[PDB]
Formats: C-alpha cells, sequence, structure tokens
RNA sequence: ACAU
DNA sequence: CGATGT
C-alpha cells in the first residue's frame, strides 16, 4: 500500500472528551493547512472526525477537485458511509452548536453527490495522519 | 478485538 | 488513568 500523496488529510483535536472540538484539513504532501474549524465549545471527539470529513467533502467539491480524503477514523468513515452520526453526545443547551453542525453535515450528505473516496489512514504502516494535532 |  | 465509537 502507498500512501496517495495527491489528497487532504483531516483529523479532529480537543480539550476534553467531551469537550472543546476542533478539525483541520492539510495537503497531505506539504501539510499546507486548508481549513480549520474555529473551536466547538463541547463536542465528541467522533462529531468532530465527522465533521472533518464532510467539511473536506465540501471543500473539494466546491474546488472541482478528485482528491481522495484520508481521516484516520474507522467510527467517521463509517458515518459518513451511512450519512448518520450516531453520536452518544446528550442533547442540552452546551451541545446545541456542535449537534446543529452534525445534524447540517448529515442534510448536506443526503442532498448532494460525491465521487471522493474516503480512505482510512493506515497509522500502523505510516504513522500519525498528517492533520493529527499532537500533544498541548 | 479494532479505530480515534 | 478515562471517553468516544464499531
Ligand atoms: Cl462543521
Ligand atoms: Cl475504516
Ligand atoms: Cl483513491
Ligand atoms: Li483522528
Ligand atoms: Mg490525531
Ligand atoms: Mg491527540
Amino acid at each position: 500500500e502507498e500512501i496517495i500523496w495527491e489528497s487532504l488529510s483531516v483529523d479532529v483535536g480537543s480539550q476534553g472528551n467531551p469537550g472543546i472540538v476542533e478539525y483541520k484539513g492539510v495537503d497531505t504532501k506539504t501539510g499546507e493547512v486548508l481549513f480549520e474549524r474555529e473551536p466547538i465549545p463541547i463536542g465528541t471527539n467522533n462529531m468532530g472526525e465527522f465533521l472533518a470529513i464532510v467539511h473536506g467533502l465540501r471543500y473539494l467539491k466546491e474546488r472541482n477537485s478528485r482528491k481522495p480524503i484520508y481521516s484516520d477514523s474507522q467510527t467517521a468513515i463509517k458515518w459518513v458511509k451511512d450519512k448518520k452520526a450516531k453520536s452518544t453526545l446528550v442533547r442540552n443547551e452546551e451541545t446545541a452548536l456542535i449537534w446543529k453542525l452534525v445534524d447540517e453535515a448529515e442534510e448536506w450528505l443526503n442532498t448532494h453527490t460525491y465521487e471522493t473516496p474516503i480512505l482510512k489512514w493506515q497509522t500502523d504502516k505510516w504513522g500519525e495522519i498528517k492533520a493529527d494535532y499532537g500533544r498541548k
């Protein structure tokens, strides 16, 4: 398995889980940050991974790009394939923002088409995904 | 068990 | 050590 360098890599980072969630997408080859979401006060790791992939799909579609997306999240790759994010996070006023984003991301997937391959980054062979946040 |  | 997920 060769890395597909002509691709977009996404990943989540957080302070607490559940906690403050952010995510970003980078050029897999150069590491250039192509988008980064403003921190969301309360969410889960998997919600952030999910939003990161969907944002990537929207980013590539808008730019007429056929590049694949790498994610390291087994969970979020499945959620995108299903068009359904099966998060356990409670719905309350503190989690309303992220739940609105998740609901809207599902809605986008149910109203648009894409051919973008969503690929599992093979961390065991390649090391950390290039969008990883690391340690604070 | 696997993945974050 | 615990949390989010299949
Ligand atoms: Cl978002
Ligand atoms: Cl997977
Ligand atoms: Cl591909
Ligand atoms: Li990740
Ligand atoms: Mg990471
Ligand atoms: Mg980390």
